[PDB]
């Protein structure tokens, strides 16, 4: 077949089973819900909060952005000088692995979610709590061949859209809706055995390296928030569409480094150069073409994706301050999960210049809280946010803790079964003492008043409930989530 | 038949029994044919049954020809079978022509080791003679097998890896060869200090480009370990 | 005061900790005498009281110098006690003459830390102080505690050992020195390549003579090991 999907060749017949007309979050009252309160994103031609585009279409608007320019490299003089500087600091603090056995990599896999092309089952539908057996058996079988062979596979990446809350005008304005890649088994565990003693290294250096990936924010967060706070200039940076504007050519640069720090690097190889290789996503009735931007479904990416960030990010700093890197990240402390970045320095970097920078790289940072720039850095750690969670700089350190409007929702929606409409109330709920102490600690940490505020709204949402449960004290319960264990 | 009377479940064995020797079906591609003899080699009891039959051949051609009642023959004999391997040790002053006819009479076909010729050969030391494919040796020390050289050489040309088509394409580091990597120093080291240490050769190199690096042991070191264990 | 009303049985603490204070009895041989004042030094807590009247100590001059509400200056400030050893750090604009002068009027006998003279200095820099015999030290990873040359340099010199009268005795192959040998190897990477190279030797000379062998691993592999883990 040939030739066009949303600005992007044709190769193929799909063979993706339709998209989730269902949502998996329900209410927790039937009250109605607040003025500008956040939903689940719209849900199709099925849905009743609205009539709008299918979700065929929807999905469609999120492939734009992938057939767009390109835009520019680093130059090349810059490129090299940070990509070496960053691989030697990885060769100074990462522990070196131990190859990862299929046995290994099989086990590393979440289990609760689609194994991708072709069977397109959820993964535990064939696993023994020891490994993949039938189909997927099968397939996992056959990709671990190739993967030890030096041979190559093409990964042919599923379509989906994130069912998550969303800001509500993104269901009655302008009608948006995320777009997530599914990998399939096989570049799955074959990436899995690759890439995961890298992955391991970095979790165990996730403090001292700015790639924070499997990070704790309650047990690393008051230390990874401390080294920054060493630093007299902070900054958000807040991007916009950062997969879709990503350039291969430095996911090739970061993919470089990760094999070259891989136990079992000419078997590494083969598997990044398929990675990076001209992806093949299959959105239902047609399987396109992606060239450009992240390639987002396998284990790795978020790694491979931030140390992309890592590399962007320090060419910029280097183009402006026209400083050795090895200084500049010498007067830094970086973090990075993804997209999600904080940048606190001691240079004095030329703002202009520098989101100029960026931009020309074909980046798409907004304004850091605010609206519109030049970017723009403060002097104080407080204000910035990282992984959700606001930096806060307390007599006891620092620390993350989710605001007041992120709790409000966690308490408004509950996780469940996938059902049609969002607004359906989950008739006696079982599964809280988790989530509810969580969020009931969130709270600890906003104040005395708003916790009691917030207890009693747990205690009602305690009322047709599993268990019954205490209200601990305020105190008590601060001390419990700051400190711990 | 003994196999059956030896068992816990006699009455449920024999429909099992009969049914392993009955004329036998075997699917080679294009068609099922029946195979009325030979041994029927599938299932797990099947190579012990295999060495009963051994037993249950060697016996008759040691009775056959010495004229010893096979109790007294045993008792005067210690015999190792594997399948089709075998080592046959007696004090019995039996004839090597005659026994050889016996054999070939009962339509097997017996060969001078890879030595070619007879009549099958008996000699008075044991050493030479070699089982499961190591040769066996004795020493101060006692007795021992030993996997000769020509056989470790091989090791260490070829590695066990996924099905492919060309023999001559080589792996990665491959980064499952530290077990078998071991075995082959210990094989070695009982071919006296100069071969062990061209096998220090190899096994060196070959651990450079592999997934985890360790120090080559020395030769007493590891030749007790080798002897002795464990 | 502080130790009782946070401990799990105040009402029984009050006795022992109202015991543990009062003029104390101190044998010294021809008599046991009447020790009145200073601290009593033999017990479990008996640290953490010395660390936290340290603290109680530190502050009383802090606020009376600034003279800023205790509890702000905590927030503006980070101590580290441990008995008498302490690292004070502050933004609050503090006055080293009259916080010199506030301390020795308490009694206490401060001391340029490497001058040996006061008024106490204050640097910008945390690198120079020293906590537990270990520097303060900053590099591009982030900070660490770093044992100094001569301190390792006399753990090689001497090891424990059984009661005897005079020290250049040596006693036979000491095999509790593995454990420690590897972190002193340890500390000493943290020195540097050409340093590290100078302990690597006198570790590979003992420790040989001794139980096995050593493995005498990479500078920079150690320095991973020190610094990150694990």
């Amino acid at each position: 077949p040939s030739g066009t999907y949303a600005g992007l060749p044709i190769a193929d017949y799909g063979d993706a089973p339709p998209l989730s007309t269902k949502t998996m979050f329900w209410r927790t009252s039937p009250e109605k819900l607040p003025p500008g309160a956040w939903e689940p994103a719209y849900l199709g031609s099925k849905d009743e909060r609205v009539d709008g585009p299918s979700l065929q279409q929807v999905m469609r608007d999120q492939l734009k952005p992938y057939s767009e320019p390109r835009g520019l490299l680093p130059p090349q003089e810059i490129l090299d000088a940070v990509c070496d500087a960053i691989e030697n600091r990885l060769e100074n603090t990462l522990e070196p692995q131990k190859p990862w056995t299929f046995k290994k990599a099989c086990e590393s896999l979440d289990k609760n979610t689609s194994s991708g092309y072709p069977y397109h089952k959820q993964k535990s539908k064939d696993w023994t709590g020891s490994a993949f057996i039938g189909d997927l058996g099968d397939q996992a079988t056959h990709a671990n061949n190739m993967y030890e062979m030096g041979k190559s596979m093409r990964p042919i990446y599923t379509a989906a859209l994130k069912d998550e809350l969303v800001k509500p005008d993104k269901i009655y304005g302008k009608i948006k809706k995320r777009l997530l890649w599914g990998s399939d088994l096989g570049t799955m565990i074959r990436a899995a055995r690759a890439f995961g003693p890298f992955c391991d290294a970095l979790k165990e250096t996730c403090i001292f390296n700015p790639i924070r990936v499997g990070m704790s924010m309650n047990e690393d967060g008051p230390f990874i928030f401390a080294r920054h706070a060493n630093f007299r200039y902070h900054m958000d940076a807040d991007y916009t569409r950062w997969d879709s504007t990503q350039q291969r050519a430095i996911l090739k640069r970061a993919g470089d480094i990760m094999v070259r720090l891989s136990p079992e690097p000419d078997l590494a190889r083969v598997v990044m150069d398929d990675l990076l290789a001209p992806s093949l996503l299959d959105v239902g009735d047609y399987k396109i073409v992606v060239e450009e931007g992240l390639p987002s479904g396998c284990p790795c990416t978020t790694q491979l994706n931030s140390l992309a960030h890592w590399i962007l990010t320090l060419c910029a700093m280097v183009e402006v301050t026209r400083v050795d890197p090895d200084i500049v990240m010498q007067e830094s402390e970086f973090s990075f999960y993804g997209d999600d970045e904080v940048v606190s320095t001691n240079l004095e970097l030329d703002m202009v210049k520098y989101t100029m920078a960026l931009r020309r790289y074909g980046l798409l940072p907004t304004r850091a809280d605010k609206e519109e720039g030049p970017l723009e850095r403060r002097q104080t750690l407080q204000g910035i946010s990282f992984l959700r969670r606001a930096i806060v700089g307390d007599q006891f350190g620092w620390y993350g803790r989710l605001d007041r409007a992120s709790i409000d929702r966690q308490l408004l929606w509950t996780k469940g079964p996938n059902h049609q409409n969002p607004f359906e109330t989950l008739p006696g709920h079982a599964q809280r003492p988790s989530q509810l102490m969580a969020l009931l600690g969130e709270a600890a940490m906003h104040g005395e008043k708003y916790y009691r505020t917030v207890a009693s709204r747990v205690s009602k949402e305690a009322a047709q409930s599993g268990i019954e449960m205490v209200v601990p004290r305020h105190r008590s319960v601060l001390r419990w989530v700051r400190f711990g264990t």
